[PDB]
């Protein structure tokens, strides 16, 4: 398909986010590259407004599922690439158990040769001494399953999944995710059978970077359909 072809090689990525969490206003800029052939991306994020007012891990899912590796037998289920280059709207509600929630709206599309993720994030009802505003989450990331289903009335998809954030005491902060994607343009899109994405992430720091930042290495493979 047209959109699939745009991902056969290494594609530069830009991420831009404006956020407001409990009245704390912030912005983040990210850059790196993806290669969907291997389900791989690498990104570095900088908080351009000073200190990030929430833990970096809480924003990983918000900061390009078009870089997932879809096995060849599953390529007919790849909504994300099929929407390109015009792209898709990705909306989420992220519910932090016993704490606040993020509501996000992003547009993912090409600008020239570059894959861009532009996001607005709103967080409400966080506790001042919860794990988010209290900065009690460890700087690391677990491996998850993202469950995808078609949304035929919107010519898009939905997804549901549970992110587990390690807390520095040994406990876990659950972040339930609900997601909806809808196409921006008027090209044909692929409406998938039920499947999931298997994710893994590693978070690091650039030892030469003094601004508040996060380096992400991420791999994602579509699964849950045999052969
Ligand atoms: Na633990």
């Amino acid at each position: 398909g047209k959109g699939e072809e745009l991902f056969t090689g290494v594609v530069p990525i830009l991420v831009e986010l404006d956020g407001d969490v409990n009245g704390h206003k912030f912005s983040v800029s990210g850059e790196g590259e993806g290669d969907a052939t291997y389900g791989k991306l690498t990104l570095k994020f900088i908080c351009t407004t000073g200190k990030l007012p929430v833990p970096w891990p809480t924003l990983v899912t918000t900061f390009v599922q078009c870089f997932s590796r879809y096995p060849d037998h599953m390529k007919r289920h790849d909504f994300f690439k099929s929407a390109m280059p015009e792209g898709y709207v990705q909306e989420r509600t992220i519910s932090f158990k016993d704490d606040g929630n993020y509501k996000t709206r992003a547009e993912v599309k090409f600008e020239g040769d570059t894959l861009v993720n532009r996001i607005e994030l709103k967080g409400i009802d966080f506790k001042e001494d919860g794990n988010i505003l209290g900065h009690k989450l460890e700087y690391n990331y677990n491996s998850h399953n993202v469950y995808i289903t078609a949304d035929k009335q919107k010519n898009g998809i939905k997804a549901n999944f549970k992110i587990r954030h390690n807390i520095e005491d040994g406990s876990v902060q659950l972040a339930d995710h609900y997601q909806q994607n809808t196409p921006i343009g008027d090209g044909p899109v692929l409406l998938p059978d039920n499947h999931y994405l298997s994710t893994q992430s590693a978070l690091s720091k650039d030892p030469n970077e003094k601004r508040d930042h996060m380096v992400l290495l991420h791999f994602v493979t579509a699964a849950g359909i045999t052969h």
